[PDB]
């Protein structure tokens, strides 16, 4: 599936819900939620 938010992860390999507008940032290496 996909990582939820705030969710930690890789950015090398983010894998978020992008459905829920999520991505995983490379210094915060956490899916956060983008407007």
């Amino acid at each position: 599936g996909c990582l939820g938010i705030f969710k930690a992860c890789n950015p090398s390999n983010d894998q978020c819900c992008k459905s829920s507008k999520l991505v995983c940032s490379r210094k915060t290496r956490w899916c956060k939620w983008q407007i």
